[PDB]
């Protein structure tokens, strides 16, 4: 299509960021399903593994694995 457009769709299979209904902190989750609708969705959380329906402008993308090897040491003790 055409590359070059601001914005974040969600997908049932992503880890993300939701909060908690309880604790309204962000928590590790992963997708389970979107609703029809397009308001809210079915996302589980690890902490235990357990399903909660919160809201899509309620969730954050989680970071990749970018890790990087180089023989030059980075980190060094203080």
């Amino acid at each position: 299509g055409s590359s070059g457009s601001s914005g974040k769709v969600w997908k049932p299979g992503d880890e993300c960021f939701a909060l908690y209904w309880e604790d309204n902190k962000f928590y590790r989750a992963e997708v389970e399903a979107l609703h029809s609708s397009g308001m809210t969705a079915v996302v589980k959380f690890t902490d235990y593994g357990n399903y909660e329906e919160v809201l899509l402008s309620n969730i954050k993308p989680v970071q990749t694995e970018a890790w990087v090897r180089d023989p030059n040491s980075g980190p060094s003790s203080g």
